[PDB]
Formats: C-alpha cells, structure tokens, sequence
C-alpha cells in the first residue's frame, strides 16, 4: 500500500484499538477502486488465532445495505413494487392498520412505528403474523422515520416471495454469487468455522443468537475482502454484468426520505458530500439515530448522488462494524471489529483516513 494509506490508517486505527479496547481488527481501504488491507489483533483469544483478511466477522445490521440491495433487485427484476401494500404478498394480514402501508414504508422505516426489535417471543411463522397483526402505530405512514428491524426485516422477507426462493437461496443466488462473494454468509458452514471470529462482551466470547427476522435484519458474516468487494461493487454499479443487480444497487443508493442532514435509502443512509463530520459522527450515536424523527418524502425519489458519504453502522453483542464510501471519489472503507464499540468513534475514524485520503 501507498505509505500515505499505511500511515493514515495506522495512525487512526492504532490509537482507536488501545481506546476502545478492541480484541481484534480488519480494515480495508478502497483507493482509487483498489482495496488495501490492515489487520490487528485476535479472532479468538483464548485459542490466539489472529486476524487475518479470511477472518469472517458479524455484520449486523450492516446486513441491511445486502437486504436493501436484494430487494432493488427485485424491483428491477418485475417482482415487486415499493409502491405496492404490504397485503399484497402477505394477504393473511388483514388489519385495518396496515391499509396504506407499502413495502416502501417497510424498507425505509417509515411504517409509523414498527418496533426496532421482533420480540424474543416470536418464532413461527405464525407468530410474526400474530406480531403485525396485533402492532398498533404510533403515527400515519410516511411521516416518521424509527429504525427497525421488524419493518426492513419484513421488507426483506416478503420482497423475495414472488422469487418463490428462501431469503437465504435468493441472497445467495441474486447478490454473493454474481459479486464473487465466496466467504459471506447467512450461515456459516462447517467447513469455513475456523475463520468464524468470536465476539467479545463483556469479555465473554460471544456469537450472534438466532431470532425472528434475523437473516433479513442483522445475519450476514462476512471477511474484510468480501466486504471490500461490497463496497467496490457499490461505488461503481455500472461494472457489474447482471443488469437487474446492478440497478438494485442504484435503487438502493436512491434518497427516499429526508431526516436532518441524512436521506434514507434501501438499508443504505446517505449524506451530500462534503459532510461536516460532526453531523456524521454525532449523527450516528445510538441517541439520535434510533430516535423517532419526522420525515420529508423525496417525491419522486432522486437517484444515487454520487457526491455522497453513503454509509452504515453494523452491531450485535459482540461485533461492531462500519462501512462508508464516497461514489465520486471511488473511496472507501470497511472496519469490522470484534467488540461492540460507540457508533461515533467508528465514524469519526472512518472520517478522519477518507479526509486524508479524498
Ligand atoms: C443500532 C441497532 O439496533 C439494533 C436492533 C441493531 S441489530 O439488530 O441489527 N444488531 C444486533 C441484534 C442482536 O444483538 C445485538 C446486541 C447489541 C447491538 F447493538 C446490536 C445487536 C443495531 C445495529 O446493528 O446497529
């Protein structure tokens, strides 16, 4: 790597992993459209495997620019609409509340409140429609933004209904595949567990649980090369050869709703480059970006800007994940970690080597 990215990078990382604590670490820089890779520390500790770029990490709610993606997908295959209710895949649901609910709403947060967590209790299938059915919101569709994984969530799985496809066969099949992601995964098989790094909580080596919507919402475990290769098909969907994936991805970078400084697309938040790091970095504390927040639509939706900081923050107990890029300037970075660290320190060093680096 060019010794201004080493230098940058270790500058920023360094300092970050003592900070925080951190047990292990993957960075990649996009530069240019070419990755450049760092690692630190641990994948497990007791055993003292280290991080390598094949260590795969949980990507949490990262997860959701995959299920973002796929759902684009779909649309450019045919399959569905954002303009169409949610009744129409899932007819079972007949509650007056959702009459006026699209899958748009779903896939962007803005049902009227749909919670940010399915409920331990719910499991069958039975039980998520039991879940939606009794829901009640708190505010008419389209005027309020709470993230959520029981509205992208089900956004994901009843946009690959029409594909007759599992979310898993369809993710697999529609987005890994034709990107070359081989070392990403819903489930990770036996045959790739030595790569699987534990997360850490509270010193505990910790692995994400199984869950409702889980698959759709927080489920993909991925290397720091895959997540590169994430990140390079997304600053240039025009490389990409599969005509329906490459517009899904630019459905996903459209900017449907309007919240402060940040427009929502499909798992994909967006900011107009330049940003001021402070609102990116504030931005993204757990208290302001899992608040209730009024909405403007973006009527029609404007396609991907590509001045942009497009970007998402990942977690789950034991993981912290974060990827930003900039489509103009064909820059941009993935850091996964095997703690759970604040959102805003992930933000403000991402900011600080893409500045020096723009
Ligand atoms: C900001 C946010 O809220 C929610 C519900 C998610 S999550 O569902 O996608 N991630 C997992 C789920 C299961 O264990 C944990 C434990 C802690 C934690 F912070 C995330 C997660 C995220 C995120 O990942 O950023």
């Amino acid at each position: 790597a060019p010794q201004q990215i080493n230098d940058i990078v270790h500058r920023t990382i360094t300092p970050l992993i003592e900070q925080q604590k951190i047990p292990g670490m993957a960075v990649a820089v996009i530069y240019q459209g070419k990755p450049y890779y760092f690692t630190w520390g641990y994948a497990d500790i007791a055993k003292k495997q280290p991080v390598t770029q094949q260590t795969l990490f949980e990507l949490g709610s990262v997860s959701k620019t995959f299920t973002g993606v796929l759902g684009g997908d779909a649309i450019a295959r045919g399959e569905i609409k954002l303009s169409d209710p949610t009744t129409k895949y899932w007819p079972e649901l007949t509650a007056k509340q959702w009459n006026g609910i699209t899958l748009l709403h779903l896939a962007t947060y803005t049902a009227g409140g749909l919670p940010l967590q399915v409920p331990d209790e719910v499991k069958s299938s039975s039980d998520l429609l039991r879940f939606y059915q009794n829901w009640q919101p708190a505010w008419a569709p389209g005027t309020q933004r709470l993230y959520a994984n029981s509205s992208i969530g089900l956004f994901g799985a009843l946009a690959v209904k029409p594909s007759g496809l599992s979310f898993e066969q369809a993710m697999q099949t529609r987005v890994f595949q034709p990107l070359k992601l081989n070392h990403t995964w819903i489930n990770v098989p036996p045959a790739e567990e030595k790569n699987y790094a534990w997360g850490y909580r509270e010193g505990k080596a910790v692995h994400v649980s199984p869950g409702a919507l889980d698959a759709e919402a927080y489920g993909v475990k991925s290397t720091i090369e895959d997540m590169a290769r994430w990140v390079q098909s997304n600053l240039k969907p025009l490389d990409i050869n599969e005509k329906t994936l490459q517009q899904g991805i630019q459905l996903a970078q459209s900017r449907y709703w309007q919240t402060g400084d940040m427009y929502q697309g499909l798992g994909w938040e967006m900011l107009d480059w330049p940003v001021n790091p402070d609102s990116i970095i504030n931005g993204s504390d757990n208290k302001i970006a899992l608040a209730a927040r009024p909405v403007k639509a973006i009527t029609p939706p404007t396609p991907a800007v590509r001045a942009s900081w497009v970007h998402k923050t990942g977690a789950t107990g034991g993981f912290g994940s974060y990827v930003a890029f900039i489509p103009e300037k064909e820059l941009g970075i993935v850091m996964l970690a095997n703690k759970n660290y604040p959102n805003p320190a992930r933000v403000d060093a991402a900011w600080q080597i893409l500045n020096a680096l723009q």
